[PDB]
């Protein structure tokens, strides 16, 4: 019944603007082009945002990424219509596969233009129906607030990912005349006693075992307080911790009750201290089989303990669809972890100490480290230790320091090899492998954090996808700190460009390691450059 | 024969690449990755192809349509799942607008993961739906030659265009136990078919009127576009027609080269970018007899408006609108037309030619086309003395520079202003010499559209007339280029002191005013880091001897000029 007449006489350009501004956007990724070119000009034109240019769609859809897994914010994203649009299908892919909320505005031809092969006429809301969570073309200027509402709400809740939707242009362009429904404008906005239920129930369980571990992953990190209340609880309960992949740095690894990152590529101890817990308490993390293994062999403690009344595992888990569909959970709470993290945390036991558990922890961090070939006098450097010894010069600077990475055998060095400290830390593609993602996602990393270290740890494969952003770094005024592990030279062979040439033609400083005596004075130099600058380290083969 | 015992034994992969033998295939360009790895090796390990790689699957799927414009073949794809996969959407994209025979191989993930969310398991099929002519998902080896035979005829018939088959893991890396039938492996058959005394009568009573209507002659007018150029004889036979009875020809963007612009009855290109004459010669038409091309909006306008002349013959049912068009659906949804010509054009006018009464002269007509073009040639501000220099310069001098070496030359470009300056300033001769993103408007097409070309054509020179802002997106593909051999000749218009954006201009289009700067990198810096030569060109004075020297250089090269 209530109409809002504030928005009459405005251009759908400036009702979006001011839409993005009450969804607190300050920060725009896109490129322009004639279908977008109302919303583009308004969003160009205000100082109210930071209007960050790729030289690919691809790279403002990364460039996107990496904003939104830095600052805990929506990337928002503005294309044109047809190659505009059809240009960001990898990123929107990637954020959905990884749970990254994204919300994408694509240009359209005019609404009487659709269904009649215009030119740069893209099914867009069918191309990208798989790929995003929700998408719609929006039909009218009095229906943008709504749609535009819509879109974030829907991105940014339950598991969070990315959203499209499509602008014709006659819509945005167009004056709007009438008034339209208050609550349209305004940024939305027994399941209840099961879920306090559950909750009590999980502390019991967390209250009864002995020997406990917490299997930490993504969602921990989709609210601001989660590793707060993360370490609160792991701290009152005495309880270690490991992560898998993506929840890295949702917990300091510096932590004694750290024990890294679980999984086929985990640390030993992580997977000795799941397989005997006699409860595992899994948080934003969705048993994948790399983290799990052969699934009937999983837990053999904890399936024993559940067997036997005493323990099991509990599932702090956002989506109904991912309770109990890989392995079967004596408790699910659903729901927002880190909410239900708050809600249990009164009910917990403060244990003083768990000796015997933590000394049978430790013993195995001294029996299992890590451990790879490492470099002998006269050989070529190894990955791994490139990664060591810069994530040492990189903590030593005291800055944040945030770490993007390509796809391959270098990312999960990084992964392994880094020391993680802090949230929303390590930006990496992990459920697409998306080659090409570290560049643009750094760039995007350090617009969401300026004052942040921020390190591309890549490969010479991937960063050839995408490098062409360096330019794009330069314009940006992003000092990223690309790192290029360098292990190329019958089998594929890719002529690769001089890096150090090339970083020099786009702009920055380029650096060039060829032997182990030059390392550790070329990674401080890295670290130190003011600017964007390129490192590349010759590194052994595998 | 009724069942194929050839192939067990074999691997999908084994079976793969029999099967582009099969088909023909020479070449294939993609990029490998763990779920494509059984095709991938069976290939790329194989001197019967020559296995082109970029260094990001959408070069992969640009240089496969420069491939197949430059050649008449299909431009065949590979890539991997995931991200391999959702890499060559904007070429699929691209390729269906223009329509361009592109065949898109996809790994997937083993069909016991489809609908698991598994690593990589995107839903390619329905992602790619809109944008190819068909596609499948292979389910089993046995399915495997099927799934390629038809994707090969469907590309390559009707309107060309691109066609994907999703390649799970576990299908190619699968031998062959029994046999499958016959009917199966073998390709198909474009024409080298019978067709039914209903099916001659059918086409051959269409083609008897137009054929009638033309004797009749006036002031006709060939417009054609890219269909005369899908079968390897629409050109000669499009010139016999002009010839015999005495036709001017105009061609679409797309159609550009079709009909020699030295010809005296060229009209050369029309549209909101062409010029006066040809659309005076239309719009006032008379009679215009469509030869596959679909009445675009920058080519029509102006609906109603358009060919009046030619709207008056049809009421006075003396003229119109004759289309000689492959697709039905294409046949009067754009201009209600007066007479159709289904089915291949090239054929269609072969069918038509001897019921063609040769024609004298039309000079009522010749001298007056022959009138407009003096009162209305291309007009642009020509440099002065210090001046800038202007692109359409440029472009003209390359064009001669190019035309001296006697060579076959082959263009490919960027999206925008320089797009439409090398459309209109070049002077175009030879069929499937311009290669550019039309339906679409792909920016960063030029590059790896010219690799892809320059395969196809080893012995053609093979020049990118690119844009700055278009180079930038898909750059990366200067090593490919290197390490592929190609010799592209890449010209940059570097006009990057000019927004990308008008913001707004003058009402007698004397001034625009523009924002959104791109900060480019140093191209000549950036060609040498490449591994390539780069030139430069800042002033006037210099220019005539670089473009001879970009021309003349051996291997690939990059000349920047820096324009108005
Ligand atoms: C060859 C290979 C090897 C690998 N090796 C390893 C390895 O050794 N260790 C490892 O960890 N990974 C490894 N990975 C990565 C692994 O496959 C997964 O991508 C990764 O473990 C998934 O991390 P996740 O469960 O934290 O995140 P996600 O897949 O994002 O799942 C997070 C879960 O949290 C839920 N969720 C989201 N938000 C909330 C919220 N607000 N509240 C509650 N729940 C929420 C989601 O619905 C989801 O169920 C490997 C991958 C490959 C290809
Ligand atoms: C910035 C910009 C400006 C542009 N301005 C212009 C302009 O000014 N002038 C211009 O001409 N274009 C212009 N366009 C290009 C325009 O968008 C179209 O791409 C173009 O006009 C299409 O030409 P076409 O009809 O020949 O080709 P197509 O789009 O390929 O259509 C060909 C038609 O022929 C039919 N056909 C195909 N094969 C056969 C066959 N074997 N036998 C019979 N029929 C067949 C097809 O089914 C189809 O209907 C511009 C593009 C851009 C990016
Ligand atoms: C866009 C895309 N194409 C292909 C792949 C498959 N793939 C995964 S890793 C890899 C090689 C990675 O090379 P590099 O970046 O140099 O990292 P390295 O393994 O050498 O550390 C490929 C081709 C992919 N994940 N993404
Ligand atoms: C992938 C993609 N993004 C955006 C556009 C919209 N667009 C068309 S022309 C143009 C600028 C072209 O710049 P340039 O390549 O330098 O050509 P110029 O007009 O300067 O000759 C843009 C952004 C597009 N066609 N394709
Ligand atoms: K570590
Ligand atoms: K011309
Ligand atoms: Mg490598
Ligand atoms: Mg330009």
């Amino acid at each position: 019944p209530d109409m809002d007449t504030s928005f009459v006489g405005l251009t759908g350009g400036q009702i979006f603007n001011e839409m993005m501004s009450r969804q607190n956007v300050d920060t725009v990724f896109g490129y322009p082009g004639g279908a977008i070119l109302p919303v583009y000009d308004a969003i160009h034109n205000s100082d109210k945002f930071n209007f960050v240019l790729p030289k690919h769609e691809q790279g403002a859809g990364h460039m996107a990424e990496g904003y939104a897994r830095a600052s805990g914010k929506p990337g928002v994203v503005l294309v044109t219509s047809g190659p505009g649009a059809t240009n960001v299908v990898t990123p929107m892919a990637d954020a959905f596969a990884d749970g990254i909320p994204m919300v994408v505005f694509t240009g359209q031809v005019p609404t009487s233009a659709i269904g009649t092969d215009a030119f740069q006429e893209a099914d867009v809301v069918g191309i990208s129906r798989s790929c995003t969570k929700w998408n719609v073309m929006v039909k009218s200027v009095e229906e943008l607030p709504l749609r535009i509402n819509e879109a974030f709400e829907i991105a940014t809740s339950g598991r969070p990912g990315p959203v499209l939707v499509d602008l014709p242009k006659d819509v945005t362009a167009a004056i709007l005349r009438n008034p339209i429904p208050t609550k349209t404008t305004l940024p939305s906005n027994a399941q209840d006693e099961f879920v306090m239920q559950s909750i009590n129930k999980a502390a019991d369980l967390i209250n009864l075992a002995k020997k406990p571990v917490l299997y930490v992953g993504a969602g921990i990190l989709n609210h601001a307080d989660g590793p707060r209340l993360l370490k609160e609880l792991s701290d009152r309960a005495q309880i270690p911790v490991t992560t898998t992949l993506q929840g890295l740095g949702s917990f300091d690894q510096e932590d004694p009750k750290s024990l890294d990152m679980l999984g086929m590529h985990g640390c030993a101890t992580a997977n000795l201290a799941v397989q005997n817990a006699d409860l595992i308490i899994a948080v934003g993390a969705r048993f994948d089989d790399r983290v799990t293994g052969n699934i009937s062999k999983f837990a053999p403690e904890a399936r024993r303990a559940a067997a036997e009344g005493r323990g099991g595992i509990i599932h702090f888990e956002v989506s109904p669809k991912n309770i109990n569909k890989v392995v079967q959970t004596q408790i699910a709470v659903e729901g927002d972890a880190t909410t239900n993290l708050g809600k249990m945390m009164s009910k917990i036991f403060p244990v003083k100490e768990r000796s015997e558990w933590f000394a049978q922890i430790n013993k195995w961090k001294k029996e299992y480290p890590y451990a790879y070939m490492e470099e002998t006098p006269g050989s070529k450097i190894k990955p791994q230790t490139v990664i060591k010894k810069l994530s040492k010069v990189a903590n030593d600077t005291g800055r944040h320091v945030i770490v993007t990475t390509g796809v391959g055998q270098h990312q999960m060095w990084a992964a392994q090899h880094w020391t993680w400290r802090n949230p929303h830390t390590f930006i990496t593609s992990g459920g697409l492998g998306t080659m090409g993602y570290g560049l643009p996602a750094a760039i995007g990393a350090q617009v969401a954090k300026p004052e942040s270290l921020v390190i591309d740890i890549d490969g010479d494969a991937s960063f050839n996808m995408t490098l062409t952003e360096l330019s794009s770094a330069v314009q940006a005024g992003t000092p990223v700190k690309i790192l290029i592990l360098n292990n190329e030279e019958s089998h594929t062979h890719q002529l690769n460009p001089d890096f150090i040439k090339l970083a020099e033609a786009m702009g920055l400083k380029g650096l060039r390691v060829k032997k182990q005596e030059e390392l550790d004075a070329k990674l401080k130099e890295f670290v130190s450059t003011k600017g964007p600058v390129l490192l590349e380290v010759e590194v052994d083969k595998k």
